[PDB]
């Protein structure tokens, strides 16, 4: 099927403050730091996705989807993260790349929606 899901079931699954915060020491100077630098580090991501999507088989796709699930880390994106997730780990048990189009895609589609909260949460 040419689909991928769309369906994001809550914004908090997309930006959780509140556990940006609790991993920030609570402090919103450092939340505001690391969700900006995650914001910085997603468009080297985006390009290395988009050029797995349309067959260049770059280099260190597995590491670079590593370092950004390690990111996710230290800000609040659920959604974001556990997509980092499956795809790694997906990847670790052999799946071969191609069949994991789907989850790229809808990892490009986060990156636009976490942007777009991020816009917002300071005000
Ligand atoms: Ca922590």
């Amino acid at each position: 099927s040419n689909a991928v899901n769309e369906i994001v079931v809550n914004p908090n699954a997309t930006l959780d403050w509140q556990l940006a915060l609790r991993q920030a020491a609570g402090k919103t100077d450092l939340a505001r730091d690391m969700l900006q630098m995650l914001l910085d580090f997603l468009p080297e991501v985006r390009n290395k996705v988009e050029e797995q999507l349309v067959g260049e088989n770059p280099e260190g796709l597995v590491d670079l989807i590593h370092k950004l699930h390690g990111s996710c880390g230290y800000s609040g994106v659920p959604r974001m993260k556990n997509l980092c997730q499956l795809i790694e780990q997906q990847l670790r048990s052999g799946t071969k790349e191609e069949d994991l189009e789907p989850e790229l895609l809808e990892l490009l589609d986060e990156m636009d929606n976490v942007a777009r909260e991020a816009s917002k949460i300071l005000g």
